[PDB]
C-alpha cells in the first residue's frame, strides 16, 4: 500500500545514500561518481552493496589499527605551531597544548589498562582545564591585535571536548574502542586550530 | 629506501583494493567502474576513503539490524523446497531441514540471553547432527537416479557447519554477534542446497 526493488538493496539507502549526501557537501565531483556507480552496480546484482559493506567491516581491526596510528602521529611536528608572541602567556599556552597534545596521542596504549586509562582521563582533564584556564588570562590581558575570532575557536575546541567526555562515557557503555580515537584525535585537530589562529 | 603517496591514503589500498580485487570475481564491470572512481577520488582528496570507510563503520547498528531480518527472513518459503520423492526418509529429511533452519533464523532474538542462547548452540548441534543422520541413510539405501553432486553438498554443508561452530567460538571471544547471523544464514543457504539438488 501507498505505491518494487528487493530488500537485499536496502543498505544502499540505509548506508550509502547517507554517505553521498553528506559527501556532496566536501567534494560533489566524487560523490557523484560514486552515487551512480553503486545505482547502476546494485541494478546489475542484487545485493552487491550489501556484499561490499560486509567487506569493509571485516577490516575492523585494519581500520582500528589505522585510526591508533593516525592518533599516535598527530602529535609529530609541533614546532609547526609556536607562537612568535611576546612572552610569558604564550609560552604557557605552548606548553599547555603540547602537553594535552601528547596525554591525547598517547591513548590508544593506555586503553588497554583499565587502570592506566582512568588515570588518563583524570590526566585529560586537568590538561584541558589549564588549557582553558591560560587561553581566558590571554584574552583577559593582552590586546587582541587584529584577530578576534579565538573566540569562536575556544567555543569550537570546547564542544569537542565535551563531544569527546560525551563518547567516552559511551566507551564505558559500548566497548567500540574507535569512537575513543577518533573523538581524540578530532580534539588535537581543535587544538591545532586555536594555535594557528594565534599566528594567521 | 627501496623506493610517494600520503599516509591518509592507506585504507584505500588496505580496504578497498582487496574489496574490489574479490568482486572482480563476481561482477567485474561493477569492480572496474568503483575501483578508478575511488582512485580518481583520492588523487581529488586525499583522506577521502578514510572518511568514506569510517562512516560505513558507523552505521553498525543498521547492518547489524540488517543482517537480524536477513536471518529471520531467510525460513519463508519451505515449500520451495519439498521433494517429489516417495517416501518416507525424504519426509524425514524436510522436516530435519525446516526444522534446523528454523531454529537458526530464530538467533538474533535467543542472543540476547546467555541462557536461552547455550540452549540454542546445544539445539542447533541436534538438529545439524539428526540432519546428517538422515542424509546418510538416503546415501546408504535408496538408489541415487539421475545425480550424485549431493555427496559434494553433504560435504559443503558440513564446512558450512564447523565454520559455524567456529564463528561461534568466536563470539565468546570477540562479542560480534554479526559473524554469527551471517554464518547461520550460510549455512541455512547450505541446508537450501542439498533440498535444491535433490530436486534438480
Amino acid at each position: 500500500x501507498x505505491x518494487t526493488t528487493s530488500m537485499v538493496s536496502m543498505p544502499l539507502y540505509a548506508v550509502m545514500y547517507p554517505v553521498f549526501n553528506e559527501l556532496e557537501r566536501v567534494n560533489l565531483s566524487a560523490a557523484q561518481t560514486l552515487r551512480a556507480a553503486f545505482i547502476k552496480a546494485e541494478k546489475e546484482n542484487p545485493g552487491l552493496t550489501q556484499d561490499i559493506i560486509m567487506k569493509i567491516l571485516e577490516k575492523k581491526s585494519v581500520e582500528v589499527n589505522f585510526t591508533e596510528s593516525l592518533l599516535r602521529m598527530a602529535a609529530d611536528d609541533v614546532e609547526e605551531y609556536m607562537i612568535e608572541r611576546p612572552e610569558p602567556e604564550f609560552q604557557d599556552l605552548n606548553e599547555k597544548a603540547r602537553a594535552l597534545k601528547q596525554i591525547l596521542s598517547k591513548i590508544p596504549d593506555e586503553i588497554n589498562d583499565r587502570v592506566r586509562f582512568l588515570q588518563t582521563i583524570k590526566d585529560i582533564a586537568s590538561a584541558i582545564k589549564e588549557l582553558l584556564d591560560t587561553v581566558n588570562n590571554v584574552f583577559k590581558k593582552y590586546q587582541y591585535q587584529n584577530r578576534r575570532a579565538l573566540e569562536h575557536q575556544k567555543k569550537e575546541f570546547v564542544k569537542y571536548s565535551k563531544s569527546f567526555s560525551d563518547t567516552l562515557k559511551t566507551y564505558f557503555k559500548d566497548g567500540k574502542a574507535i569512537n575513543v580515537f577518533v573523538s581524540a584525535n578530532r580534539l588535537i585537530h581543535q587544538t591545532n586550530l586555536i594555535l594557528q589562529t594565534f599566528k594567521t
